[PDB]
């Protein structure tokens, strides 16, 4: 009757261990369809100089996000993408800056939600998908005593349940440039749970894939379950990281969102 | 009497090579002494550029309690700025810590920031005299100064009643350092179920030629410790000019804290 | 054929990362390949301001080839800058090393200086366009230069010819580096048993658009390599644009040098 | 009939994996004199930056020594006195600086000579003392490939060989501050001799204890009656580390050098 087409400002948060790099398919495709994209390192991740044992929460990790959120220009939102654990990420973010964010969209990540702890869908995850096979695990003191566990993920674990049908270019690529990461479930256990009014109130997209071999169907049907996205977008085939097995489709979606929400 | 662990902290620019005379005081009852390097200081071998906050300078402390075996807990002795070292390993590890012992040190508390007695002591003691000052910016873009302090400081000022040969082994290993002053206005206060819990003694001169007495005095009575034990005489680094009295005190920290 | 063992060496502000197709393409035919990181490049902890010679900056290929098994050899895969450090680990571990594979590649030679290469390419090239710089002052004294390469001088001279996932992933990982140059210009020439000894092969295309062709003829004129393989077409950036065809010319490297 | 009585510039050299540090307090005991001191770390020793694993060979290793000597005031000579293997340093020095050096001191040293290989004492001590107790060692390769081999000093060695009869606190020191270092000895079989017209022309005095127990009595003499020193002085009693046990009288004999050669 009238139609909409809307070019946005993306800001895409990978997961724990990797960084800004997953998603060098996905910032050009996003690009040529006009929108502005960044991708973002978040402390100790990808080329981010600092190691995780100098980082003390999960909120001291998203400090690249916070500091760029902060940074934004008067009036100027964005939709921030975030894969895996980047979940919290955004939740963390949109308490704070609820005011520049459009959406976030989910993409096969933990979706936290306002009832329960920030740790909630971790514990659920780890519930669901127990065994990370090859994963090393170390831990660290933080600043106020706490034992914080840091984790190598294994290539198996990268072979065959995050990359699975990934490109050999973009699964050597991944054991190139992956870093130890942290979940810090136990600080994130004591902390605020995410508020209404910022994290309750931001609109959500989810998309996933039922051929995720980790974060598994029965865990991402409950995260919708438990906390009602506002969209919900199946990818049919692909792998966890739809970046990168399905970046188009991923990009295309995009691209209704901003339609939508931008 | 009742031996203990004690782990010798030195201050910024310094080694664990201070506590040359006091770790065999200590040793000569029995105590077992750890005296390590903190990052960049001694023969640690980074740079002071590469070590972006006072955290991170506190590393080699923060490991060795990280490693210690369970149950077993050990006196922090720090000297000068050390006293940020103890309340940032504090709230790490407060049960791996039996107490913290401030020798000539700045006496951290929970209600200000972590920069607050640095600037005191500033306030104090303004002119450093011959130190010279340098800045990087670290890893995060803050502007970190650095200091190599000065021979007529490190004579009149810290070692101002040291043997020749004391002084002369100090200019011959001291480093560059920092306070990170800065970044501890950014940090978060100490925490009082750790920092705040640490039982506390504190040990000074009012012949200290930088840590001056009406600085002491009111760091003390900004944050009362448990216990003060004032030596008569010495200077700023009383464990070389009263090695022995402050093996005595912390003879009596053993015993009190075990 | 003969399958190889083969260690790939990025150049100096990349890391292990440009070698992410060709490491499989490699292994599709058998060979077994190690990509590392040189220091303060890919996700290797260090920073560059630490690394005080390019000597220093090879440490991750000494160290793998110091501890190679007995008996065990590699073909050294460098690319652009990283001839430097073929010839640095070819005088330590001459007998380690099967042949050196210079990929649009500096190829340093025994009768001039260490940074006489890296003098002829900035003659050749000597707009870096939007490259930035920087200094440090290393631990001996001497300013080293760093710089950040320029994301149009990425586009259009490296990576001129590659895909946008491609280039949009070297601007994501990219770091900064230093050729070391003066300290290159100090440094002992390559010795003839060592460097001079090693079988090399040069594989270069004449649409690079940084070491550009004349250059790069006059490098094989300065030094005649044993074998030049010459791909067409592709970029600065074979491994990515010509991939098979650099797996293909290092499989008749494996076949000559075992 | 007439006496003399010279002020001199000493140049103090510490022995490998020591540092400018074993000279607190014969510099200060030189200075009370009047005499000039320069107490110089050697390259990856005392706080020199540097680690062992970058020098490639003694030479390299000398170098702060090399730039200070040429660093030198026209016209201007100093005493160097070299502790243990620092005789090497003294050796390599002569042979570049002839011109600026007034005599070179060894104190319980490695006298090299012209006529052998440069590693040839430092062949005779191994010889002479063949097990360092509980030394560790490890290994590098250098620029041109050879291995070198490192050595970190165990304490009961420093204890009982080096540092016998120093005070607590001088042992405690020592354990603080000491780092690994190298003897270089296949490369320094590959050096050219040590020349006649440098090293072979310079001064030399030679301060020794029989009480030594690491440069044993038997190993001392023989380099004593291998290169025939132009003054020896024996100090009764001490230890290796007569800097430290007989501080005044190897000040008062130094008095002496400069004297006759400063």
């Amino acid at each position: 009757p009238i139609s909409k087409m809307v070019t946005a400002h993306f800001v895409l948060i990978h997961t724990i261990c990797h960084g800004a790099w997953i998603w060098h398919k996905l910032k050009p495709a996003l690009e040529r369809a006009g929108h502005k994209v960044t991708a973002l390192d978040m402390a100790a991740s990808g080329i981010d100089p600092r190691q995780i044992e100098q980082i003390n929460s999960f909120d001291e990790y998203s400090e690249p996000l916070l500091t760029f959120l902060e940074k934004l220009p008067q009036g100027e939102k964005v939709i921030i993408v975030g894969e895996s654990c980047a979940g919290l990420n955004i939740a963390i973010a949109a308490d704070r800056y609820v005011d520049k964010i459009a959406a976030g969209v989910f993409h096969n990540s933990l979706l936290p939600d306002t009832v329960h702890s920030p740790s909630y869908t971790v514990e659920k995850l780890l519930e669901s998908f127990p065994d990370w096979r090859d994963t090393e695990y170390f831990t660290f003191t933080n600043i106020t005593g706490e034992t914080i566990t840091t984790m190598k993920l294994g290539f198996v674990l990268l072979r065959e349940n995050l990359f699975t049908k990934c490109t050999d270019g973009e699964y050597e690529l991944a054991k190139m440039v992956m870093r130890k990461g942290s979940l810090f479930q136990n600080v994130l256990a004591q902390r605020p749970k995410f508020t209404e009014k910022g994290y309750g109130s931001i609109k959500k997209v989810y998309i996933w894939t039922d051929q995720d071999k980790i974060f598994l169907p029965d865990f991402q049907r409950w995260q919708i379950a438990n906390y009602k996205p506002d969209k919900v977008y199946q990818v049919q085939g692909g792998d966890h990281k739809l970046q990168l097995t399905k970046t188009e489709e991923v990009a295309h979606i995009l691209q209704e969102v901003a339609d939508a929400y931008a």
